């Protein structure tokens, strides 16, 4: 032994031990075969008869077999602040916003268009690959905790997958939306009737339900996406550009859309804006709008924030109905 060693053992196998307790019980996805987990959890009991310290009420084996997850909405902060979007609504104020752009940088900006998607809005934070955080907006600053029930997730990865030409980061703040797909919505709408339970008005409240459970299990058992359209506080990963960023995280593993496209100019920004008025109800989810960001990020650090929103982008809204 090593004190040092010791820790560092019970540490790490603790750690793998209450990873797999999480699949198998609050999703029903074990990774590792059913026999593989045994061994695991008498090595960290062997572990603990040695050095009864590390026993802890909180530990893997003592207090925890079952249960010991569950969301409690806690306040945590974002590494970053999560502003929200200003909105457009009418083709005069997106050429004046187009304008204002312009006044302030030149034809240097290109604008990235991306469908709206209405949902939740989740940040998850990964530190060194692994996911640590995952986060509603709350105010801004700070969120509430919901991380395990981002854990079950399927277009979550826990992990990050090691890329050639994209590294991964030691801190990447992702920000993303929470959704179903139309059919799925209805499907659970089914479900939970069938138990006597009241439906969903909407799919984007049905998202938010799902995702607030206090029970995670309840999540890991409904069909909920995610795609990731932002990004916060990040360090070791420094790209020139959102359209770029994108093509970071496809590596990795993190979910994308495909129908974000790169405009030149306001003409180009028009364009799908009018295209996608014409063809938003054959995406599977529901589509509100269409976000117009400026794709340099130096440009967007130059444009900046106000107190409630950023500068270089804006959400450009369909009439509701
Ligand atoms: C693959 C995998 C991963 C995690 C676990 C966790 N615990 C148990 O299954 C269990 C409880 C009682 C008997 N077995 C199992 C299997």
């Amino acid at each position: 032994q090593t004190a040092p060693e010791v820790l560092r053992q019970w540490q790490a196998l603790a750690e793998e031990v209450r990873e797999h307790q999480f699949r198998y019980y609050v999703r029903d996805a074990p990774i590792i075969s059913d026999a593989e987990f045994d061994e695991l959890l008498r090595r960290l009991e062997a572990l603990e008869e040695q050095h009864p310290e590390l026993r802890t009420p909180d530990s893997p084996t003592q207090l925890v077999g079952g249960a010991g997850f569950a969301t409690d909405f806690e306040p945590v902060d974002h590494l970053e602040r999560m502003l929200s979007l200003d909105n457009a609504f009418t083709a005069d104020e997106l050429a004046a916003w187009a304008g204002r752009i312009h006044a302030e940088v030149g034809d240097a900006a290109h604008y990235l268009c991306e469908l709206k998607i209405d949902g939740v809005a989740l940040s998850l934070v990964y530190r060194e690959g692994r996911l640590t955080r995952a986060s509603t907006r709350g105010d801004g600053r700070t969120g509430e905790d919901v991380t395990l029930n981002a854990r079950t997730i399927a277009d979550v990865p826990e992990r990050l997958t090691p890329g050639d030409d994209y590294p991964v980061p030691e801190v990447l703040e992702v920000r993303g939306e929470v959704f179903f797909r139309l059919d799925d919505f209805q499907a659970l709408n089914a479900s939970l009737v069938e138990e006597g339970k009241a439906p969903f008005a909407n799919p984007r409240n049905s998202a938010a339900g799902s995702l607030r459970q206090k029970d995670p299990a309840v999540t890991a058992r409904r069909r909920l996406r995610m795609i990731c359209h932002g990004l916060g506080h990040v360090e070791g990963f420094r790209p020139a550009t959102l359209h770029q960023a994108y093509l970071a995280l496809r590596a990795w593993g993190l979910p994308v859309s495909e129908h974000t496209t790169l405009a030149t100019d306001l003409a180009g920004v028009r364009e799908r804006i009018d295209y996608w008025g014409e063809h938003r109800h054959e995406v599977d989810h529901e589509i509100d709008g269409v976000v117009v960001k400026v794709d340099e990020v130096a440009l967007q650090r130059r444009l900046g924030s106000t107190s409630r929103a950023p500068r270089w982008a804006i959400a450009y809204k369909y009439p509701p109905e």
